């Protein structure tokens, strides 16, 4: 057999410009492909075969031989065409979270063979943005067409491996290798087994539903909830570190957690251990930071300091507060950990609405409309394997702005402490900025770190699944 059928949710775009949830980032790496990709010890050469620079710019030489999926010789022009157009056309979250800012310099020069990024101030985390599916280069038929590009292919636009031939919307999106395509990054790490020729990526509507799929030989590899494991021997098991949960409030003028007495009292209801038994039933780790121990600075001083339970002074304080509670079904088996917290916050004599959604629907609520909720327990993806990723959530002009600030937060601590990791001389400077930031953003309750989660792969004889270095968005899938 030469077909893989794995179990994902339903994208919200299909768009690497428009990707925002997981299945989104999942579906632009089969079809498009990025400058560099994941690997241990950092990034690898991927659609650029090496680079040079530093936080302040970067300049990258594109690889020989690197094809669209109608002929196009990939040239620099056509790399800095498509990151001009991922600039301009990007939520400006995902594009300060890539360049620092909205207005990076992006010039090609075909005779040299480069790609020269200059960011409007030096952003370390440029690097390893561009390891990121959605920043994958889209051919020059791409670009004529970004309306279609969010439903499906457009005919010459993939730079990536595959081609989507057939679409079921909300249902199974067939992926077919391409036969012009030798393009392979440079992976330092050795893979046993073979690409798969199709794959079907295939929307599973559930957790027990994926499990069922799996045993019954509908799906060859799916997500499992925690629960599930049993049902499974360990060798059909492939446990990776994923996303990393903080909440994330509604602070603009107004709203209810606009009060910083109302964000503490849910930090005082919240209890970690309990959070933590709901959404991952001890297969994840508590953290203190917008990270694990593996993200860069989320061991250097000082350690935030938690807000205590106590659920008391707590329903002194939500006593009929009404709170729009935003879940994504992500956070524990079909959203167990936002059923926890409005559980926790009716508890405490609050007025709570709990919309428990899919991470397609959750992401389009988040980045599109962010004052149509009070609260949402954030399942950040740490592309980047630094504490600037969540930082930016909290900091800088508001979304409604145009800047990264999902939550409208206006700490000046924070604000301060973001610009001087920006400045900083060396890596230490740097992390006792980003963990400042950190324990500034916890000590005003702008958030509450929770914890790490384990993305747990279930699969059948004969089909394997790699994430190297950490990766969240490039799940290796190989026929064995
Ligand atoms: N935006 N966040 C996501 O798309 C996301 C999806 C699944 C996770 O397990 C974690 C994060």
């Amino acid at each position: 057999t030469s077909t893989v059928r794995v179990g994902f949710d339903t994208p919200q775009s299909l768009s690497p410009f428009n990707a925002l949830a997981l299945p989104d980032y999942q579906t632009a790496r089969l079809s498009y492909d990025t400058l560099v990709r994941r690997d241990a010890g950092g990034v690898v050469p991927g659609l650029a075969a090496s680079w040079t620079g530093d936080a302040a710019q970067l300049t990258f030489t594109i690889r020989d031989g690197a094809t669209c999926s109608d002929g196009t010789e990939i040239t620099p022009t056509v790399v800095a065409d498509s990151l001009s157009a991922f600039a301009k056309n990007a939520g400006p979250s995902t594009v300060v979270d890539t360049f620092g800012g909205l207005n990076p310099a992006i010039t090609a020069d075909d005779a040299a063979g480069t790609v020269m990024i200059t960011p409007e101030a030096p952003w370390a985390d440029l690097l390893a943005a561009l390891s990121v599916a959605s920043t994958g280069i889209v051919c020059p038929a791409g670009l004529a067409n970004l309306d279609g590009l969010n439903t499906g292919s457009v005919e010459g636009a993939e730079s990536g491996p595959y081609v989507l031939s057939e679409v079921e919307p909300g249902v199974r999106y067939t992926y077919e290798l391409r036969d012009d395509y030798d393009s392979w990054p440079e992976w330092e790490t050795t893979l046993e087994g073979e690409i798969p020729k199709t794959i079907e990526y295939t929307v599973v509507k559930d957790p027990s539903a994926s499990a069922n799929q799996i045993l019954s030989g509908q799906l060859d590899l799916g997500r499992i909830m925690p629960d599930s494991r049993s049902r499974f021997s360990d060798s059909q098991l492939v446990s990776n570190p994923f996303g990393n949960f903080y909440l994330v409030f509604n602070e603009r003028e107004g709203a209810v957690f606009a009060d910083e007495k109302n964000r503490e009292a849910v930090a005082q209801v919240l209890d970690r251990d309990a959070f933590d038994q709901t959404t991952t039933d001890g297969t994840g780790e508590l953290t203190d930071t917008f990270g694990s121990k593996a993200t860069q600075c989320a061991t250097a001083a000082p350690r935030p300091a938690l807000t205590a339970l106590d659920e008391s002074a707590a329903a002194e304080t939500l006593a009929g507060v009404k709170i729009r509670l935003l879940g994504a079904q992500v956070v524990g088996a079909a959203g167990a950990g936002n059923t926890y917290l409005e559980a926790a916050l009716r508890e405490a004599g609050a007025d709570v609405t709990l919309e428990n959604v899919d991470i397609g629907t959750w992401a389009g609520r988040v980045f599109g409309q962010p004052e149509s909720y009070d609260l949402t327990v954030f399942p950040d993806l740490n592309f980047t394997g630094t504490l600037t990723s969540g930082i930016s959530r909290f900091t800088g002009p508001d979304l409604l702005q145009n800047g990264g600030n999902i939550s409208g937060a206006v700490s000046e601590t924070a604000n301060a402490l973001a610009q001087q990791a920006r400045t900083a001389t060396t890596p230490e400077q740097k992390c006792a900025a980003d963990a400042e930031a950190v324990a500034a953003l916890v000590a005003e309750h702008h958030t509450v770190p929770l914890l790490v989660e384990s993305f747990i792969y279930a699969k059948r004889d004969g089909f394997s699944v790699t994430m190297l270095g950490g990766s969240l968005d490039d799940h290796l899938f190989r026929i064995t």
